[PDB]
């Protein structure tokens, strides 16, 4: 299998059992969906319906884990009354393609289908839920969202760092919000949990939901997340420049790093994709310098060009710690590092190689400013409709995923205590191998 | 979920069972590899009733990977190619991948590309038939359609597998729809009645994503870019003219996925007219007028398969237009001025490069095919269902197919966004 | 050289002489330009500037022709008052990509340069002019043109067809409109001509300036026009996906149509970069259908793919007479006729060719409603700056075009009399020739 | 205009009359081909004062043309080609048209490509050289940077013409900066020298568009391109931020003809930093704040060749961003939150592949080249100017440089575009 899963290192739970995958309702179904009619009966859930966390038999199959997922779905019966709930939305953290997507489906699924009295965008991440930026809040209607997903970042802007908590839930009830939508990663959601706690604490009817991006934070659960494709895309071409450079320099090297806190996949999946990486380096295969000069050494004894990727989360052990803004483990910047030990190796060695040039390439802002791929806006477009959904129908406290195909929901704290990482002995690892250098 | 299964035009089971599901293998694992697990048909439990949940299916189907033990002599192996059917992006990125793997992690004698489909095959194609090295195939991945050649319609195995005899290949890749899997079972079938050691294994293409016991299929993501392009100009040739009308046709013989899936990534479609849910012209006028009432532009999606009571179809993306014009022209006094402009960029879909997505898709599909074909399977196809990859036999690929569930998030989806007639 | 130029074929002159290219101009420039200041009066002219109509020598040098063209630029004084002149624009033919970002700088100078009064858009062409149309006028804001150029396609909307000369002034006094900018064709440009002259007859303050567009109408006059870069880069596309059939099918022959009424420039270049073009048809070179199947057969003699280009001018004498809506000549579906002919043609030698495959592309929609190329966002950036320029400083009459890199402003009567044509001796010919399967 | 001319740091004429514009052509033309009309310098004349136009100036140049007599032997000549200095777009095209043109219009006995610059060409090098033929070439312009790789630096010309002999080059291409075409003028002197027939001829190369008795060169426009897409991915971030900075480095080593095209054509930036306009940091920082005074967001563009007294340059890319941030620490008072994001999409321009236009006009320079190098023409250069192609000698075109005319409409309009001091 193409990867596994394995907790995390800053975990809320230290062991995830089917009680902490209970997804929290607030209390009460008082209201027929709005959208629920006689013949499309059918099309509404009555019932809570699950799917295996692990389809894998143990030898009808059983699974070997105990294990279930909430299915997302529309409800039949919800826990807002439609004209009378007001929405809100904030994206944190850093950018990533598909932000206005999310923020489009979001509020056009509670107007039109919900018929909402109102959707409110708040500015520059938990900022604009503080005392002073609540000020700036804006009221998003059909009109100011029709366009917008033809264009990276985010219409509302972001920011990275919590509030306090006091005050964010002082605005949302200032300002009669039913239904909070957290768009963000790892501290985001995290964030989110200490606002649906603030509020339980308060009794106010609120719903904080996550609708979760994680390529550029320490958050990886789902098997496909909104922006993935579009990065990979984008890092192709970083990897096609890479090339025509290194291929362009006698003993030329394209240094190229890609984004992967603690997984590789974008990486690994470039590498693939291009069929141009000669060594790709990811966070689960940490490796030292030496086999990296290793490597690039049995490549320079039948080629003149290598292209090396890097994911950012890699060689975080090759030097001089804590948390940034938004949570994650602070970096040290492996592109940088990197070039220079090449520069520092091929120099060394000016007598094997006559001329040598090291080339680095850091595509970082051109993938996360980037407008998101028609497949990633059909995927934020269904993230956004099923999460107004479940939120509607009194979800909280948890994100919209996807696993194995299908739309879950997740409860915050299992989300951010487990981790998607490339399993070293899965089928795509054994793609880059076979592409990449080998050792021996 | 979004789609549902429908008996395949020409089914070959009526009905299945995990026998069928099993995969066939050849005779013996010997050779140690140069470097059987199953997953859920139904990941479905029935409820978190105390302790591991039970599958509400019985089969189980087989995942692909790498044997340690496999059936063919690496060294000594030839692999064959050939892509039939129609072309869509990615097919390149198969033949490359395969090739690759096959030189780089076995070491096989030799890869040969047989031309233009099945014709290849035969006494007389059998001549073009080429060898596959690493230098003719490195950078093929940057074109569209397939450098082999490809062609519809079946040959007589006898004369194919003389060819497969005569340049001794134990491996052969059919790339192509069911019509070419079933075609690949019939090799397969006269080659075990001479008792010879080949294995024919299949990679499933369709720009549609119509098989059955998959999820996604190579290409079908590259369509869904490329339609949404289409519809951006559609929109803009409507947007233009007062009470305009842009039509846009898009692949979809039997199933509307890729329509459907365009449809909600563009959010420009005002009416999708798909194979699953034929509806009259009258209606279609009635929901155009709907259309005009509150809106001077109008965007219309038709998949090739619909509205056929208006071997395969005839062009409804003509029939449809040639109607509007004349239900507008009937309605001159209504709108006063109106204009229709009809959109086919169906050779543009299917005959460009594959989207990087797509390109890691094909790739992995073809490494995998490689792996399991060397270890003995055969009578079989690559899948990917469930985000894992998959072996599942022809018989059972072919017997059913994919349509959408207009009842699926995916068609409610563009219901919302489409006029409604209520 | 190139290309040349040829009289057209319904031209309002009978001999261009340098009277014909004289620009008329409003009575008076009463107004120092609001931009002009001591330190930048280097930056505005005083005085008409020319340049050579042929900067070839007949052997300092001097011309080969007596004719001269005035230079566009910045005016010191201008004509309208500029915090009280109202500007009008209207888009008329059929689309072709740039048409947003003609919109956008023509409203951004006005209101920024010229600290103009106000910028009325017309709907649909002409027919936003008539006593009907003029219900719908919008108004034009720095924040309606803000991101306009991203999209392809008029969002003034389009018509072809003129309408009664006298209901279109009567709106244009009606609303104050100073100067009309009229942005289009061949026929678009006369209408223009009619407008101005309508004007003229009622001694109405009023300047009608033309920002032509040619790909997809029988004008063509200057060495660029906007719009063209952008046709040229998708014609290319729709030639790959055109050669990857082609190459796909066994005898199978790759037929795309593309634009050029009379000349075949998009044609002509597409087939140069793409590089992968095996017969080339264009206007300039009217061959007939035995040449082409004899084309054909030279080149199936060695090779089994073969991807035929044929701009829409071309044929025209192969079959079934007037004018379209816009003014330019009818045409019949060479498209069409050129397709059918080869299935005809390889039906009837079966013998010679097994099997054989014809598959025909029009990528026309796809080519005229594209969003415009960075190039063509410059182009016609510029080409809208200098137009504002000129007819504040009362030009009128007259179109903005491009010769020999330079901008220049030439009478519509000129620009309707002669066309730019492909010069089958010229280098750019002589390339696809070259590329392209030779007779002999 | 929009460009004005100014001395080369190198200059070998330091004025210019008609003869030093006169095309050098090897002595005689008697093999017909197998298959002088000049241009005015300045197309301005002086007024309408009856009677064709007279030029204001002299000065004329030779248009580029296939000639009807040619100095070498069609089926006996070996053509050679080289790469050198900094890679950009369209190399490969170049590479590609000359080698088609010659195998296919002239049959040239063969066509030879020296590797990484210069060095390919000195014993060594020499080594590596390869035989370019229809295959090796024929789908190289799809690819960025040059096959045959490149270098910066020269070579001894003893060692490069003992090569040059030895393989017996009639004509040997050189692409690159006015500094390879120095190199060039330095290998046809040495030839000259020793009696060889060969001719050396240069094919332009720079994407900052730099070079002299030019309006455009090969790789711009499609730098301009990703140059706006660069743009676009600063503006999403600037305007994700409160107070955000959004910092975008472009070539522009001497000119900013590529930053303010990529102003203009982008129409997002709020400062744009040109070689042709130094100013200090604290001029920067006062633009920076009045931008914040009416917006949150800012786009920087800065030329490489920018902000130098803040053989070559230093990073400005890094060093304005790290003033930008201390500059913004420094009133963290009055901008509560602030973020710089620093782009250096330098080689992702340089390195992709050529938009269609630039492919057809590489194309066209390298067809032309071949036709005027068979035909005798030596020690000059292909350019492109006022819509048509000429032939200029190296040492005039290396002895000028085109520069930003801040006082031309290009520029006028970024500063109209650009918040302003005043
Ligand atoms: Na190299
Ligand atoms: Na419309
Ligand atoms: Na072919
Ligand atoms: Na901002």
């Amino acid at each position: 299998v193409t990867s596994k899963l394995v907790k995390a290192h800053r975990a809320m739970l230290n062991s995830v059992t089917q009680e902490d995958l209970k997804v929290d309702r607030l209390p009460g179904a008082d209201y027929p969906n709005p959208s629920k009619k006689y013949s499309s009966r059918t099309e509404f859930r009555d019932k809570t319906d699950y799917i295996m966390y692990n389809p894998r038999p143990r030898d009808n199959p059983v699974s070997v884990s105990p294990l279930l997922c909430e299915l997302a779905a529309a409800r039949s019966r919800i826990h807002f009354n439609p004209t009378e709930t007001t929405i809100g939305i904030v994206t944190c953290g850093g950018i990533c393609p598909g932000l206005n997507d999310v923020i489009r489906s979001i509020t056009l699924t509670g107007i039109n289908v919900y018929n909402v009295k109102r959707v409110i965008g708040f500015r520059f991440g938990y900022w604009g839920l503080s005392k002073k930026g609540s000020q700036t809040a804006i009221e998003l209607h059909r009109g100011r969202v029709t366009n917008i997903h033809h264009y990276g970042g985010t219409i509302l802007g972001s920011s990275r760092g919590p509030q306090d908590p006091k005050e964010m839930v002082d605005t949302l009830e200032r300002l009669g919000v039913n239904i909070l939508f957290t768009v963000g990663g790892d501290g985001t959601q995290r964030g989110a949990l200490v606002i649906s706690q603030e509020a339980k604490r308060r009794g106010v009817d609120i719903s904080v939901f996550g609708v979760p991006k994680t390529i550029d934070n320490d958050l990886s659960f789902s098997h496909r997340t909104f922006g993935f494709q579009t990065a990979v895309e984008k890092a192709v071409q970083a990897i096609r420049a890479a090339y025509a450079e290194a291929v362009s320099a006698n003993y030329g090297v394209g240094v190229v790093k890609l984004m992967g806190r603690d997984s590789g996949f974008i990486a690994a999946q470039a590498a693939v994709a291009s069929a141009q990486a000669n060594i790709c380096l990811v966070p689960e295969n940490p490796i030292s310098e030496q086999e990296v000069m290793s490597l690039l050494e049995r490549r320079f004894c039948h080629s003149r060009s290598c292209v090396i990727i890097v994911a950012e989360g890699f060689g975080q052990d090759w030097g001089r710690g804590g948390y940034d803004a938004s949570g994650n483990k602070k970096l040290i910047d492996i592109g940088v590092i990197l070039t220079e030990k090449v520069k520092a190796f091929l120099k060394a060695n000016k007598s094997r190689y006559p001329d040598s040039t090291v080339k680095y390439i850091d595509p970082s802002y051109m993938i996360r400013a980037c407008p998101p791929s028609a497949n990633d806006a059909l995927f934020c477009a269904t993230l956004a409709t099923l999460a107004v959904h479940e939120a509607m129908a009194g979800a909280t406290g948890c994100i919209i995923a996807m696993r194995h195909n299908n739309y879950i929901l997740v409860p915050i704290k299992v989300a951010t205590s487990v981790r998607r990482v490339l399993d070293l002995r899965g089928q795509l690892w054994r793609q880059v191998r076979e592409i990449t250098v080998d050792l021996g």
